């Protein structure tokens, strides 16, 4: 179903994806990542942080930059569906 975020980047040192919100999502939500560079995989969202590295309870603000751990590398403009 819906487009929940656009991946902007991935930090291989920490395994943190930087995503820009497209629709509401929250910790515990199950998502799927896909894009030309990757094998798609499913992810449950754990802790989420804002652009300053402080925790967020939900990604409820359109176009907010949010950060969270992912189980595999991601590439710019990979998509996240909920």
């Amino acid at each position: 179903r819906e487009f929940a975020g656009l991946v902007l980047g991935y930090d291989p040192e920490t395994g943190i994806a930087t995503v820009q919100q497209r629709n509401h999502f929250r910790p515990g939500d199950e998502v799927e990542f896909f894009g030309p560079e990757i094998e798609n995989f499913t992810q449950v969202i754990e802790k989420i942080w804002d652009e300053d590295g402080n925790e967020l309870d939900a990604a409820r603000h359109p176009l907010q930059i949010v950060k969270f751990k992912v189980k595999r590398p991601l590439f710019p403009y990979n998509m996240m569906r909920k």
